[PDB]
């Protein structure tokens, strides 16, 4: 599944609701410690809407547990990410993913 470990606290009262757009910055790393992506490196905050099946399960459920301003480490098992397939070119087969995520604001 997905384990959420807080790095820095959010406001503790503003959690994402389906229908809201979450705006975040993240760095994604594999088990071997290699970075597979960073919105910070691309200088482009990642935005997604809960309940629209637009992100992996680990994100859908993990980012949901975060309050605005929170920074947390999400550790996602392959069944909650890309499974056996992975995503050739960025994520290998059966990969456990670790995302350092910061919930900036809700739009
Ligand atoms: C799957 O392909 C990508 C995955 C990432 C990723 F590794 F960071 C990643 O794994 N995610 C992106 C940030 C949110 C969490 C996760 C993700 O959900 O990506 C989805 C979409 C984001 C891809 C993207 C990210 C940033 C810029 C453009 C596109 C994958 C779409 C497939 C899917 C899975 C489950 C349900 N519905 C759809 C970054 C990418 O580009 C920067 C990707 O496309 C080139």
């Amino acid at each position: 599944g997905v384990q959420v470990e807080t790095i820095s606290p959010g406001d503790g009262r503003t959690f994402p609701k389906r229908g809201q757009t979450c705006v975040v910055h993240y760095t994604g790393m594999l088990e071997d410690g290699k970075k597979f992506d960073s919105s910070r490196d691309r200088n482009k905050p990642f935005k997604f809407m809960l309940g629209k099946q637009e992100v992996i399960r680990g994100w859908e459920e993990g980012v949901a547990q975060m309050s605005v301003g929170q920074r947390a480490k999400l550790t996602i098992s392959p069944d909650y990410a890309y499974g056996a397939t992975g995503h050739p070119g960025i994520i290998p087969p059966h990969a456990t993913l670790v995302f350092d995520v910061e919930l900036l604001k809700l739009e």
